[PDB]
This record gives structure tokens, C-alpha cells and sequence, in this order.
């Protein structure tokens, strides 16, 4: 392709300037080791009962307070097998919490519970394949989507396999994100190979299966669902809602190609291949709102707080987007290594986890 290599493509000059309009502070940070360096992950933090659970690929777990960022545990999962020499855990799904365990995928196919009280190993089970999405809990489960298209759930209390279902054989999902969503007693998982199902959370019993994409870069095929429907995105870029009730294809966008999406109120916001921001009407027909300045700065996925939808980028940046014409509001250098897993607003906070593994509590 002659033309195509000789063109400098590059270069940006993104870094829009932005007047802010309010002043983003940063409440406080903490550091947890390493962080996931330049590998890809998608570990983040996660909230509960004032206290931020956060980890690092080595095998580092943290529990620091909400309000002030200090530590309250850390162990390691970091092993020493006899006599061979310690050896990282390679945490990558997570971290999840839920009455009294942190919850933690690696992609040494292990999953490991910690007691939220100290940090101690509640359990650990070998899993069908590398839990590299977010453990998903939901009446006495821990539900494991591997990379390896299985979907397993381990009893919450010692982590034993009650059930395991083969929903598909690829390998390896790219490490896109690709946590099974919980409705009514069932569990919703997408990615797959095009397809999104729903099975029973008691024996997962396969309830129905809908293909989205044809047969057949790191798309977040979590589906979400909200009030009846399901809205989940295929590897393609193809955005579908579906009704939860019986799995039947509602509408279909073929966006081509979407990193993640999420969705509230009338919302979706979608964020896409090349790092364009757009938000479309809840049943995806009108385009509400394009912003195109972070191009190709590697956004995080977005994440709706206080009124604005915030991404970082790998530059080390935040900005924040005006909800309703998708115009920067304000905008913040804040860690140098650069952000890249999800940035997760709960209980007020935003948190989001830098490259190198620091934790940041931002304030509006």
C-alpha cells in the first residue's frame, strides 16, 4: 500500500485548550507499587463501605481509607513456589467488593477472595481460563467470565466451581472487558463470538441466546442493562438492545467500530476506535453529540460524575464533558504515567487508578 506508508500520519496537537470552569482538585493519592506498567489491563478500584480496594499487577492489594486515601491493609499475592524464585500473581479482573471480600481475577486463571477486615486469603480457585474482567457477585456467586469464552460461578463463602458453562471456544478475547451483567436471578454475558445470552444464576441454565454480530482492538462486550433492556456491544462495533425478558432483538446500530459505551437516562455515550466521544439518544436513532479533539490519545473508558462524563487519557490527562453538547467543561493534568482501566464513580467519589498504579480521589 504505497500511499498509506508514505504519508508522516502524525502527530496531534489534541490537548485542546480548555477554559475550566470549575477547579478539579485532587482529594488525595496513594501509591500502589508498580501498577500495570505498559502492559494492558483492566484492573481498577473499587469502592465500599468508605474504603477504596485497589491493586497492581505484581500481586499488590490495598485497602486505604475513602476520605483521607490511608492505609488500612496491603498484602501481596505474589508468590514464592518452593524453591523457585517469587513470582507476580498477574492480577488483571477486578477489583471487586461484596459483603466482606475483595474479589480479584489474574491471568494465571486464579481467582482469589480476601476478607475486606485484613487483607487474609479468604480463598483461591484455579479458574477455567485468565479472569482478566471484573468478578460479577449476585446471591451467594461469584461469577467468572475467563478469556477463554467460559463463564463460571464459585461458591462466595469458599470459592468452590457449583457450575460451569462453555459459551463459546475462541481463544483469547482480547482482554476487552467482558464482565457478565446480573438481572432477576440471571446472568447476562456478551462478547463471545457475536453472541449475547442469558442464563440462570442457580445451575446456569442456558435461558436464551441471541446472535448480534456475524461469526466472524479491545471492546468492552459487558452488557448493561437497564429498566427491561439489554444493551450490549459486539466485537464488531455493532451497538444492539435487546429485551431482557426473552432476548429479542429490540434495535441495531452498526457503528463499526466502538471501544465502550455506557448508558443513563436517555443516554448512550460511546466512545470509539479512534478516540472520538458521541452520545445518541436512548434508542441509538438521533446523534445527540460528536466531540473530536481527543483524537487518538488513548482514552479510558467513560464514566458519568456529577453531572459531567469524565475519560482520562494516556497522556495523563482528565477532561471532563458537558453531558449535553458534549463540550469540554474543565480539564486536568493529574498523573504523568497515564491513565488507561476505567474510572469508577461510587458514593460520591471518583477514583481512577494511573499506569504506574497510583490512586487518585478526584474532586468536582
Amino acid at each position: 500500500s504505497l500511499f498509506n506508508s508514505e504519508e508522516d500520519v502524525v502527530k496531534m496537537s489534541p490537548l485542546p485548550t480548555v477554559e475550566n470552569q470549575f477547579t478539579p482538585t485532587t482529594a488525595w493519592s496513594t501509591s500502589v507499587g508498580s501498577g500495570i506498567g505498559n502492559f494492558y489491563s483492566n484492573l481498577h478500584p473499587a469502592l465500599a463501605d468508605n474504603v477504596v480496594y485497589a491493586a497492581d499487577r505484581a500481586g499488590l492489594v490495598k485497602a486505604l481509607n475513602a476520605d483521607d486515601g490511608k492505609e488500612i491493609w496491603s498484602v501481596s499475592l505474589a508468590e514464592k513456589d518452593g524453591w523457585f524464585s517469587k513470582e507476580p500473581a498477574l492480577l488483571s479482573g477486578g477489583v471487586t467488593v461484596s459483603g466482606g471480600h475483595v474479589y480479584i481475577g489474574s491471568e494465571k486463571a486464579q481467582v482469589y477472595a480476601l476478607n475486606t477486615s485484613d487483607g487474609t486469603v479468604a480463598w483461591q480457585t484455579k479458574v477455567a481460563g485468565e479472569a482478566l474482567s471484573r468478578p460479577v457477585v449476585s446471591d451467594g456467586l461469584v461469577l467468572i467470565h475467563t478469556s477463554n469464552g467460559q463463564l463460571q460461578a464459585l461458591n462466595e463463602a469458599d470459592g468452590a466451581v457449583k457450575w460451569t458453562v462453555n459459551l463459546d471456544m475462541p481463544s483469547l478475547s482480547l482482554r476487552g472487558e467482558s464482565a457478565p451483567t446480573t438481572a432477576f436471578g440471571a446472568a447476562v454475558v456478551g462478547g463471545d463470538n457475536g453472541r449475547v445470552s442469558a442464563v440462570l444464576m442457580e445451575q446456569g441454565q442456558m435461558i436464551w441466546q441471541q446472535r448480534i454480530s456475524q461469526a466472524t482492538s479491545d471492546v468492552d462486550t459487558t452488557p448493561v442493562v437497564v429498566n427491561g433492556v439489554v444493551f450490549a456491544l459486539a466485537y464488531n462495533g455493532n451497538l444492539t438492545a435487546l429485551d431482557l425478558r426473552s432476548g429479542q432483538i429490540m434495535w441495531k446500530r452498526e457503528l463499526g467500530s466502538v471501544n465502550d459505551f455506557i448508558v443513563d437516562g436517555n443516554r448512550i455515550y460511546l466512545v470509539d476506535q479512534n478516540d472520538r466521544v458521541m452520545a445518541l439518544t436512548i434508542d441509538g436513532g438521533v446523534t445527540l453529540w460528536t466531540q473530536s479533539d481527543l483524537l487518538h490519545r488513548l482514552l479510558t473508558s467513560p464514566v458519568l460524575y456529577n453531572g459531567n462524563l469524565v475519560v482520562g487519557d494516556s497522556e495523563g490527562y482528565l477532561h471532563w464533558i458537558n453531558v449535553e453538547d458534549g463540550r469540554f467543561v474543565a480539564q486536568q493534568k493529574v498523573d504523568s504515567s497515564g491513565f488507561q482501566t476505567e474510572p469508577v464513580a461510587a458514593d460520591g467519589k471518583l477514583l481512577i487508578q494511573a499506569k504506574d498504579g497510583t490512586v487518585y480521589s478526584i474532586t468536582r
